[PDB]
């Protein structure tokens, strides 16, 4: 069963589109997820966040980091009209800075705080 590491991995990495990759990466094939960011830069770029820039979590935790850049990423949002089993996104491309969670050794992301 998977870490926490690779539950991130699999949600969020991806080196329409948001119907597709939901499905794909086991999002949506027993509940339709309201919202999901898919990264597309490298993992090890998206690894190498959590050693730049110490930011506090939504929910106040001081384990969370911004990255210096901004990087690729696709969002997908469900609309009004999505219901199980026919969920539907929103795909929306935007280049944004990405604020993750980490824990563990080694330090890698465990979840997505936000992106800016």
């Amino acid at each position: 069963k998977e870490t926490a590491a690779a539950k991130f991995e699999r949600q969020h990495m991806d080196s329409n589109y948001c119907n597709q990759m939901m499905k794909s990466r086991n999002l949506t094939k027993d509940r339709c997820k309201p919202v999901n960011t898919f990264v597309h830069e490298s993992l090890a770029d998206v690894q190498a966040v959590c050693s730049q820039k110490n930011v506090a979590c939504k929910n106040g935790q001081t384990n969370c980091y911004q990255s210096y850049s901004t990087m690729s990423i696709t969002d997908c949002r469900e609309t009004g009209s999505s219901k199980y089993p026919n969920c539907a996104y929103k795909t929306t491309q935007a280049n944004k800075h990405i604020i993750v969670a980490c824990e563990g050794n080694p330090y890698v992301p465990v979840h997505f705080d936000a992106s800016v």
